[PDB]
């Protein structure tokens, strides 16, 4: 179809559009609190089980300012050096289960975690991760934590010919924005079924509609974003005009 | 009339398109740059006359590999502790006669200074500066050295329908990148006289030719990009299509 050609065109527009968006935001700002994050690490391993230093590093207005919370958990006792004035470990918690520690662990390097629910502030969330050393012997890693805030602005603040809308997954294909908020944590086929997560351009039907469905992967994060328009709709809009 | 309107139209597009390259490579960049600078003179507060703690921060790699060069010079002392390995202060450097020393001093607070020439590698740089203070008193200011190496990457990456170019000068006229670098320092006047430091379009006479010149401003740097074309060599090139 011809027609239809066009409004694939179109949802090629925006998807290449968001993925833009998304690069020039919060991945530019995560690439510039990586440096923030490491540099922090490295001027902590001058003297790493100093709780003193750590504490007093960890509270620096800037450093404080330019993250949720930041945090040291220790290999040895599994105590926790934070900065987050309204939240304080329970008795329960352990530094070393938690992701951002896991996988700093494992991978002996700054790492970015896939989202995670916060046992903060129970929002989904991602952290930089830092292993720190002190001459090689791994005493402990860090978390630097960063709200997805601004996916949310983003995929609320784009329409698709009134018909449609983007929204955001990772690798494995659950939800981390979308313009209804109840689906956030759902694998996506719980709400757009008979789809694959792969780039290219899919037509499914569901409960008597017709919908055309494209994906876009941003690398570095390793997300997903969905563009998905009622296309009898957007078939309408096109021809008449 | 036409054609000439389709090249003032043409060299606009390009010189709207080097400004949003330049607010996205070195703006964001600097922005970044900021945020590290100003949480790496936060920490080095937590004991600003310890000379050996400053040193082994400045000598941290992640730093040391974001900046050209960083150092701290002392107020009551002109001592400077620095990360350069290719420059150390002769018996003549005063740190508080310095741009980046002078302007911090000034505003009290984070700085970035006009393009200047650097004593050591006496290439056109800017630096960060920010302020030192201890128990509520000045003690000293520090730099973070930034090359301007992007400014160049930009301006001769494009090419004016083979017809002009495009350069950069500061605030006062002076040159920070043109396609041929021996410009660098020296007023634009020199080889574009009669044309005022202003946005918008101007037509200028130069020796037996006719030239075509459109400013913008990038408001944050208060640097002026300019767009240049030989208006007789742009005419025989857009009439011809
Ligand atoms: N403050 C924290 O909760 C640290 C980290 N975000 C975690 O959930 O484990
Ligand atoms: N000391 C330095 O090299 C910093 C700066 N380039 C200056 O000229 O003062
Ligand atoms: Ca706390
Ligand atoms: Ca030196």
């Amino acid at each position: 179809g011809s027609v239809r050609e066009e409004i694939e065109s179109l949802v090629q527009d925006s998807l290449m559009e968001m993925v833009k968006g998304v690069k020039n935001t919060i991945e530019s700002d995560l690439a510039s609190k990586k440096g923030l994050a490491q540099s922090t690490t490295e001027i902590l391993q001058l003297d790493p089980t100093n709780k003193a230093f750590a504490k007093s590093v960890l509270e620096s207005p800037n450093l404080k300012g330019s993250f949720l919370a930041i945090g040291l958990g220790y290999e040895s006792d599994a105590t926790v050096v934070e900065n987050d004035d309204g939240w304080e470990p329970n008795a329960d918690y352990d530094p070393r289960k938690r992701p951002w520690y896991v996988d700093a662990k494992r991978e002996r390097k700054l790492v970015v975690t896939e989202p995670y629910v916060d046992i903060s502030t129970k929002k989904i969330i991602i952290s930089i991760g830092t292993p720190v050393y002190q001459q090689s012997n791994f005493v402990g890693a860090m978390f630097y934590d960063v709200e997805l805030t601004q996916l949310a602005q983003l995929v609320n603040s784009v329409n698709l010919f009134d018909a449609g809308y983007l929204f955001i997954t990772t690798k494995d294909g659950v939800t981390i924005a979308h313009p209804n908020a109840e689906n956030n944590g759902e694998k996506f086929s719980q709400f757009l079924p008979n789809v694959d997560l792969k780039e290219g351009t899919q037509r499914i039907e569901l409960d008597g509609k017709y919908y055309l469905v494209k994906f876009a992967q941003v690398p570095s994060e390793s997300w997903y974003i969905g563009a998905v328009v009622d296309e009898s709709i957007a078939f309408a809009m096109v021809d008449d005009l």
